[PDB]
């Protein structure tokens, strides 16, 4: 009843395992929104809102992380349809997938990749403080507000509530999966997120993902195809340490030499995103 009137639906932005996302405009404020339709049959992880109502995990996670300014695309609303869930998320404008961005612009200058990695870390870190693990940190799940240089996390469909215990489930792509998921199908939230941050930083500074097969991941040896500062190489190879315990914390990532002199998102929009 309130969905089709409150929001004007537009072109399909994307469709896939996340469902079908449409460009939308909230008639209330002419605000750019993304309308994410998720069929219930395809929903794997369910949870209960504090209100006492059963919803997709992504709703729970977003509601926990969408209180306050964050590098996370906020859940503005949600609706239950008969066989469908409809999430109204923020739509930055103009905006691009970090995936599309990289595939177009090739490897990223370390100044851009530094701004971008730091913003991703602030977002993952905000999620962690809200008790949320994203579990699918990848270039497709990072949007780029191009006028503001702001990276914004999306797609918590594969995420979960932060647990200090072991996770025995993963719905991310095998190339982003930590070697401990590959060998043991067990992993720990923070350390696996740091692993995916290493994969993401490699992708940023290199234009491509470091490992395409399980064997290269298990091996954990990382080869650079682009000129990548010795310091950035150390950060990546640290985040991609085979042992999760040897992996850096978010403080240790952010307090790392390559993560120094990070440009604010506005400066990075002027210097790199026109
Ligand atoms: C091929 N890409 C991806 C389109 C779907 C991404 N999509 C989401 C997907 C899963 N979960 C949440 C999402 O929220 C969003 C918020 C704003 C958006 C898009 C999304 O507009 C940006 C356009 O991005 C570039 C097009």
């Amino acid at each position: 009843e309130p969905l089709e009137s409150q929001y004007q639906v537009g072109p399909l932005l994307g469709s896939g395992g996340f469902g079908s996302v449409y460009s939308g405009i909230r008639v209330s404020d002419n605000l750019p929104v993304a309308i994410k339709h998720v069929e219930k049959d395809r929903i794997s992880d369910w949870g209960e809102l504090p209100n006492g109502t059963r919803v997709p995990m992504e709703v729970v996670l977003l509601k926990k992380v969408s209180s306050g300014f964050s590098g996370v695309i906020r859940l503005l609303d949600w609706f239950e349809r008969p066989d469908s869930f409809v999430l109204i998320l923020e739509r930055p404008e103009p905006v691009q997938d970090l995936f599309d961005f990289i595939t177009e612009r090739g490897a990223l200058q370390e100044e851009l990749a530094r701004s971008f990695f730091w913003q991703v870390l602030e977002a993952v870190r905000h999620c962690h403080n809200c008790g949320v693990l994203h579990r699918d940190i990848k270039d497709e799940n990072i949007l780029i507000d191009l006028n503001r240089g702001e990276l914004k996390l999306i797609d918590f469909g594969s995420g979960a509530l932060l647990k200090d215990t072991v996770y025995t489930d993963f719905d991310g792509t095998r190339v982003y999966s930590p070697p401990e998921w590959i060998r043991y199908h067990r992993y720990h939230g923070r350390s696996a997120a740091v692993w995916s941050l290493g994969i993401l930083l490699y992708d940023m500074v290199c234009g491509d993902i470091p490992f395409e097969h399980d064997e290269e991941i298990i091996r954990g040896q990382v080869f650079f195809r682009q000129r990548v500062s010795s310091e950035c190489q150390h950060l990546i190879r640290w985040c991609l340490a085979l042992r999760p315990s040897d992996r850096p914390t978010f403080e240790e990532i952010q307090n790392h030499p390559w993560m120094q002199d990070v440009l604010l998102p506005q400066e990075t929009a002027e210097i790199h995103l026109h």
